[PDB]
């Protein structure tokens, strides 16, 4: 049992480092890095709801978009965990590029992430990514709210 | 080697339970489960920047305001993931609880959440926490932007 998982543990990582390089016009074929019916997409988001892309052709339509909006994207700093699941990884990250959003101002996002990657068969099951919107907003030129400190300790 | 490290994350995982289970009064004493120059905090904010509370000491004083702001915090849904890095790990939890920021109405604020914690001598050297402000922007009653999704596929 214990060779099956370090196997499948190993090879999961692969994939995972693929995943996270992949960039430029690659990242139209990175759909085939999921399962058949695999899920990927970004968990934090101003509405609080995951924005969810189910399925590798719905994923590979989503990478037309990806492309289009975050046209020189990479992820930078990229550091891969391994956990006691073989079929389960986190990566922490920071990602950047030109934001070209429709109807907003061109800009650059930079931004701090977490990935969670799980695995079937050995291939991506479910991907998520976790960020701040914050920084999102602000590359987009929209106005942040400020909790307000006075009464906090600082 | 092997048998330190191992020694290490079994160890670890027990501080690492312990903490996501402190609740009510134990807060008080969460502190001791850091080195004298540990450092914890939430690196998702409104302005970009953590806030970091750095020295066992100031996390004891952070403490008292904690259970002003946050009366009665709770973790849930913890799963608790070892690393390759026996001095590190991760935590997907959700966390819920009353609201009392100074100046805000009294709300109910609920979140999913990311930790990360380093570890040194068996002690918490760094302990981050990672979500999504726009929930506790609603939680206490601000406004949160809406990124205009017109464009966009659906
Ligand atoms: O960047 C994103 C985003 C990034 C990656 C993925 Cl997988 C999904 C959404 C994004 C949106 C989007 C929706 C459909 C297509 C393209 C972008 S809509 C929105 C709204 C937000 O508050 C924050 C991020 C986003
Ligand atoms: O909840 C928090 C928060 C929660 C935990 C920690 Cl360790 C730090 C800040 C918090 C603030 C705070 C600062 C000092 C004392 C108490 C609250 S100020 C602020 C601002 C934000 O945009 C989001 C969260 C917070």
């Amino acid at each position: 049992e214990n060779r099956a998982q370090v196997a499948a543990r190993q090879h999961n990582r692969k994939i995972v480092e693929q995943y996270m390089h992949t960039r430029g016009e690659a990242r139209l074929k990175r759909h085939l890095l999921f399962t058949e019916d695999g899920v990927g997409g970004l968990w934090t988001t101003d509405s609080g709801q995951p924005i969810a892309i189910r399925g590798r052709e719905k994923l590979g339509e989503h990478a037309v978009w990806s492309l289009q909006c975050f046209p020189d994207w990479v992820w930078t700093d990229i550091q891969i965990f391994e956990t006691q699941d073989p079929n389960w990884f986190w990566v922490e990250c920071r990602g950047e590029g030109a934001i070209v959003f429709p109807g907003y101002p061109r800009g650059q996002y930079r931004n701090h992430f977490l990935h969670s990657f799980r695995f079937e068969n050995g291939l991506i099951k479910e991907q998520r990514e976790f960020m701040n919107p914050c920084e999102q907003f602000r590359s987009l030129g929209i106005e942040v709210p400020e909790v307000r400190r006075d009464g906090l300790p600082s």
